[PDB]
Order: C-alpha cells, then sequence, then structure tokens
C-alpha cells in the first residue's frame, strides 16, 4: 500500500511504463535518479545563466556613468567604466566570428577610457567630456546589439524553467509510486546530482 | 488509470468538483491554468518585495557611517550617505499624505549633507562633525518612524508565502488527477507564467 | 475521497501509521505541523550559511589585491583588503582552541596592512610593496589552512539539502492524504514557521 518494497505490477507514469522483474526496477531506478540528476542540476544550471546576466548591470554602468559624466568628478567615474568594460569583454554566449567582434570593440573601449582619464589626470576638464562623448561612437558601433547575448539568455532560461517545472512534477509522480526502491532512487540522485553540479559552478 | 486524456468523471480536489462534458473540461484546464500563472507570478512578485527591503542596507548604512562619522575621513563617509539617501527616498510602500512627509524630510537630508562636505571639502573638521550631529534631529523627526514601511513589508511577504504554499500544494494535487488536459494545462501556465511576470520585472 | 474532514482510517505514509481516534489525529496534527515549521526553517538556515560562505569574497578580495599591488594605488587595494581582514576575523564554524590561533591571527594582518599604508600616506612606494609581500608570510601561517572551515559548509549544506528534498515529498505525501485536518497542519505549519526563521535572520 503504503512504502512498500517491490518490483511487481509497479506502475510508472504512463500506461506503456510497467515493471514486474527486478531487471526492470533498476532500469527504473537508474532513470529516476538520472532524472534526480538531472533535476538539481537544471536548477543550478538556470541559476549560473541568471547570475551571469552582472553584464545587465555593466552595461547599464556605463551607460549610467556617461550620463553622470555629461567638475572634475568624471574621472571617478571613468574608473567605474573602465572596470565595467573588462569584465563585459569576458562575457560570451552560452554553449567565434560574432564573439572576435564584441571582444576587439571592448579594446578600444579601454583606451579610450584611459586617454579621457590621461586628460583627467592632468587637469584636463572639458577635453576629457569631449573625450567621453567619443565613446558613444564606439559602444553603438560594436557592443549595443551583441543585447542580442542578453535576450537569447532569457529566452533560453524560460524554456528552462518550462523543462525544471515539468521535470519537478514528474518526480513527485515517481515518489508518489511509493516505492522505496524508486523513492530511494529519487532522494540519493537528488542528493548526489546537487553535490556534482554544486561542485562544478566552484570550479567556474 | 495513468496519464489518461479524458473529460469523464474526473473530480477536481473538492468533493463538488467533478468534471463529465468538454466544455466543463476547459472551465477546469483554464482554472488550473491561471493557477499556474498566478503561482509564477506570485513567487516573483514575492522575490520583487524582499529585494526591495535595499532600504534595510540604506537605512543602517546612514546609521553605520553617522556612527563611523563620530581624522578627515568623515567627507568620504558622508558621500556614502548622500547616495543611500537618494534610492531611499525613491521608496514607496506596496499598492500619498504621509509618503509626502518621508520625501520632503529626505531633501533635507541630502542638502544637509551637502553642506557638511562643503566645510569637508573646505577643510574643515569639527565643524563637519557638529553638522553630522544635527543630521540626527532630521532623520528621527521625519524618516526614523516611516521602519513602519518594512515591517508592513515582512508581514505582507508572510502572507504572501503562506498563499504561495498553499497554491504549490494544489496545482500538484490537480497534477495528480493525471489528466494530460490539466496537467498541461498547468504546465504551459507555468511555462507562460513565469515569461509574463518576468518580462514585468525588466520592465521595473 | 477527496479533502475530507476525517479520524477514522487515515493511514499516515508508513504502513505501521494508522489513526482511527481523534486523539491520535491531533499526534498526527502535530507531527505534520513540526515537520512543516522544521522544513521551512531547514530552507532558511540552510541559506544562511550559504550566504555566510561572503568569506569566498574577503578571501579572494585579500588574494586579488596582493596579485593587484605585486605606481601608487596600492594604498587603496589595501584599504580593501583592510574591511575584507576585519569581516573575515568575525567568522566561526557552525554550532574555541582553533578559532582563537585563526582569530589572533588576523589581528597581525590589520596592523601589517596599517603599516604598509603608513608607508604609503608617506609617499613611499617600494617599501609599502615589500611589506605587502611580508602579509603572505602571515595570512599562510593561520588563516589559509582554516579553508578547512568552508568545505565543512558546503559538506553540511549537501547534507541539509538531502534532508531538505525528503522532507519536501514527505509534506507532499502527507498533504496527498487528502485530509483536511493534516492539509491544513501543514498549511498552518509552513505559514507560521516561516514567520518565525524569518524573525531570527532578521535577529543576526
Ligand atoms: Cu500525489
Ligand atoms: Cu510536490
Ligand atoms: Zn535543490
Ligand atoms: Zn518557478
Ligand atoms: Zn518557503
Amino acid at each position: 500500500m503504503t512504502f512498500y518494497f517491490g518490483y511487481t505490477n509497479v506502475e510508472l507514469l504512463f500506461a506503456s511504463l510497467v515493471i514486474n522483474t527486478p531487471g526492470e526496477m533498476v532500469a527504473a531506478c537508474f532513470g529516476c535518479f538520472l532524472l534526480a540528476v538531472l533535476y538539481e542540476g537544471l536548477k543550478i544550471g538556470r541559476e549560473f545563466l541568471l547570475r551571469r546576466n552582472d553584464l545587465e548591470d555593466n552595461w547599464e554602468t556605463l551607460n549610467d556613468n556617461l550620463k553622470v559624466i555629461e567638475a572634475a568628478q568624471v574621472k571617478d567615474a571613468l574608473t567605474k567604466m573602465r572596470a565595467a568594460a573588462l569584465d563585459a569583454q569576458k562575457a560570451t554566449p552560452p554553449k567565434s566570428p560574432e564573439m572576435k567582434d564584441f571582444r576587439h570593440g571592448f579594446d578600444i573601449l579601454v583606451g579610450q577610457i584611459d586617454d579621457a582619464l590621461k586628460l583627467a589626470n592632468e587637469g584636463k576638464v572639458k577635453e576629457a567630456q569631449a573625450a567621453a562623448e567619443q565613446l558613444k561612437t564606439t559602444r553603438n558601433a560594436y557592443i549595443q546589439k551583441y543585447q542580442r547575448m542578453l535576450s537569447m539568455a532569457h529566452l533560453l532560461q524560460t524554456v528552462l524553467h518550462v523543462i525544471q517545472v515539468v521535470v519537478s512534477y514528474f518526480l513527485m509522480l515517481v515518489f508518489m509510486t511509493y516505492n522505496a526502491y524508486l523513492c530511494m532512487a529519487v532522494a540519493a540522485g537528488a542528493g548526489l546530482g546537487y553535490f556534482l553540479f554544486s561542485w562544478k559552478k566552484a570550479v567556474v
């Protein structure tokens, strides 16, 4: 009835899936386990991508500091824009020709900020302001369109949430079979699966 | 038995709710769908409020920097207090007479910090310290009580969690009916619902 | 059938657990309630520990700033290293001889940073760089091994997730009994339990 140990006449979610041998059970126990791993991974992997979209700040840091720059506080705003520009260049879409355009455009943005700071370190106020307004040519030229990376990520992350919700429900259904070999298979899968993909984000 | 497609003799959570026509099914499928949307919204909307309580930092930033100020490092602590004071003024309770008192009090706090920095930019140490101690009159006068905004938010967010837990369980029960029209209705609702309220926080 | 109020012939997860008296029901209702409290606590308590591992930044802030220091920008990097060193010393493993070694080692790290800033405030460039390289003796001597605190925490947090997943599933099973006294017991437990452990992190 209610937390049995068995391998006989156990239906599994779909009408075609039924198990009457122990060899069929290990198949079901390996699948339910892998679903439990895939799940806790899915959840982490989905967050990792969400935290990577950092860029949303970097991008708005550059554009908020330019609006702040447009009165010798400019050099500090530009220091904030320099750090933002570097972590932004590291970025890459989720797994090379467009990327080489995007990354090579960011090389300039650093140098242009160094020059407008080289004026501002000497004492030059209005000349760095005009040099800052030349950055708006460059960021528009290369980076502003490749915003595509951002949209692609949210859509990918919607699609992941969808699947994450189904897979959750599926693991509830298998747990509701009340079959301790399956229930354990899931629980142990959730236990280990989390550990492995936890170890992988710590590597990154 | 087990992932059927049907509209005949399907009970739905409560003894009174049973469906024997396809027209009753779409009613059940629209409700289960809307519950799936309302849910993924509830979750996001509940986090949005939690992240808005920022203020808990702004407030403790002001009060930690005053304790830091009470030796020409004061002007920097006051710069941190200026930024804190502005984002704090933007704030508003979850959906005007008390707000106009709260926001108009914050106008002073900015000006008072500008004056105690206008002393500290000229070189005046002990005079800015005494001007800083005049801020403790103002923040107590207007802002310190309206702390109410904070308590109202956590209580609202408790009440949301409560409902969020029930609604979760209800969606599990409907999924457990094993009726593919309902199961899909939920899953598709979770899929889309997330997308819409995801799009709404990106607007904010 | 389907959201009944009853205390007669209600099995509860395990074959041995069955209830036929109202006195047995309150026992089941108190246990299901406490499981609902323990749960929402478990979730919060598990996050609290995760957010405490701050240290992972403090540690990498010190080691990234030393690499940055190895040209009178060093004094600022050292200011960042000073703040990092203090919040790092506060830290403690989850509930005294090793701790007294760890905390007393951090006293030096602050003083050593103050001295290498006392050189850098006077104008001395290369002397503070060599004084910074003396910090690498001290952090290795005491703090770098006690990294143990970090590993102990992730392993503890794996073990918590495991139990958190089981307890979730168990609360689903009791809710699936469709017995309104149990269902309420859980829901009310989740409602209150969250409030109490929410109140406890706000105390910390
Ligand atoms: Cu169920
Ligand atoms: Cu569930
Ligand atoms: Zn998990
Ligand atoms: Zn979700
Ligand atoms: Zn919760």
